[PDB]
């Protein structure tokens, strides 16, 4: 079946926990470690499991 793989566009890992998804940019994730880090700063984004 299709599964909508998400993949921290930080680390290139699946994201897991919660989903930091940018609300600008098309089709763009965080993990909650690179969200920690303060990657990708200018643009808002939603958090959310
Ligand atoms: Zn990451
Ligand atoms: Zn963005």
């Amino acid at each position: 079946g299709e599964e909508e793989d998400v993949i921290c566009d930080g680390c290139n890992g699946p994201v897991v926990g919660t989903r930091y998804k940018c609300s600008v940019c098309p089709d763009y994730d965080l993990c909650s470690v690179c969200e920690g880090k303060g990657l990708h700063r200018g643009h808002t984004k939603l958090a959310f499991p």
